[PDB]
């Protein structure tokens, strides 16, 4: 169930109601442990819930954790490193894909370190429409606070040395 280094995997995101949200066709595995999966992708096909497709324009390093309710996408744009963080179930991985539930809230981090919590409106609507249990609401709000602290502390994928190591490792394997 732990992906191997050099493996190309699919990533499948779902909503709480079981519907597919988004699928990324190809991510190369850089690190696979029981707790952490790091991958890189570049010009991967992306499929939306209506089947519509688009191809990513730039490389990304992706960070998944088995014990935290978020995952982190690290983007290399012309004026520096952008992060897009999903609030989410932790991941599971099987032969089909690395899989998680998308829980609406998102955090964007700019090259200057500024972060913004996005999609409180999306979250409120979906939590009512799909009847998220109280304990999911508590865990997600706890994990928003944990993720803001990781960003402020430059912990995990927010460490500049993390970016140096994995961006170079992906450039070599690709
Ligand atoms: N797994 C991924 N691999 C590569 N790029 C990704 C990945 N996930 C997100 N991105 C990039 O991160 C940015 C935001 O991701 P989106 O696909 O917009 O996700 P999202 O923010 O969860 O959207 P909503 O709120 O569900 S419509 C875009 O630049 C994406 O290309
Ligand atoms: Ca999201
Ligand atoms: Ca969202």
């Amino acid at each position: 169930s732990i992906p191997k280094e050099g493996e190309n995997i699919k990533i499948q995101s779902y909503k709480h109601d079981g519907k597919i949200h988004r699928v990324w066709s190809e991510t190369t595995i850089l690190k696979g442990t029981d707790h952490v999966v790091i991958g890189g992708n570049d010009h991967t096909l992306v499929t939306e819930s209506d089947g519509r497709t688009w191809i990513t324009r730039e490389p990304a390093i992706v960070y998944f954790h088995s014990e935290y309710w978020f995952n982190v996408i690290c983007m290399f744009r012309e004026d520096g490193i952008y992060y897009y963080c999903n609030l989410s179930s932790p991941f599971v991985c099987d032969e089909e894909a690395l899989k998680y539930i998308d829980y609406d809230l998102d955090i964007k981090v700019y090259p200057n370190g500024k972060y913004h919590l996005l999609d409180e409106d999306e979250y409120e609507q979906h939590m009512n429409q799909m009847n998220y249990p109280h304990d999911i609401d508590i865990i997600l709000r706890r994990n928003v606070d944990i993720l803001q602290q990781w960003i402020e502390q430059k912990k995990g994928p927010f460490a500049p040395d993390f970016i140096k190591v994995w961006k170079e490792r992906y450039k070599k394997i690709r």
